[PDB]
């Protein structure tokens, strides 16, 4: 249950280049771009599920570490993958060429996505419960 709670962004580098880049429609770039999204993390051994909320936007997702899952991305493509650990503190995946890095130190989360030389990183702090 190390990764579970519920955490808030608190800043975010590059949102607006990078959906540009994923295709994200130019609307739900200028509305999502100030959002301070929620995002809810549920791990049960190497079973997780979160749930990323962006006003009106909810994205449920689950994975089994080591295993095949399939993810739904922020355009709603899913993609088929695998998520594993590095380290103790760390899940790590690739999906559609993006390298996705979330990395958890204490009460605050960090996750990078890097498309080609775009670094979409986004820091987020635990809010209660
Ligand atoms: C009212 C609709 C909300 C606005 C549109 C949502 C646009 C996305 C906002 C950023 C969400 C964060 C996506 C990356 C999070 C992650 O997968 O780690
Ligand atoms: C947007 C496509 C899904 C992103 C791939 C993440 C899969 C493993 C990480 C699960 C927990 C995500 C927590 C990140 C915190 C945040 O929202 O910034």
């Amino acid at each position: 249950s190390s990764f579970s709670g519920k955490y808030q962004l608190q800043s975010q580098e590059n949102f607006e280049a990078f959906m540009k880049a994923i295709g994200l429609p130019e609307e739900l770039i200028q509305k999502g771009k100030d959002i301070k999204g929620v995002s809810e993390i549920v791990q049960n051994g190497k079973h997780f599920k979160f749930t990323i909320t962006a006003g009106s936007k909810v994205i449920q997702n689950e994975f089994t570490v080591g295993e095949e899952c399939e993810l739904e991305t922020m355009t709603g493509e899913k993609v088929k993958t695998v998520v594993q650990l590095e380290g103790d503190n760390k899940l790590v995946t690739t999906f559609k060429n993006i390298k996705s890095v979330t990395e958890l130190n204490g009460d605050i989360i960090t996750n990078t996505m890097t498309l080609g030389d775009i670094v979409f990183k986004r820091i987020s702090k635990r809010i209660g419960t």
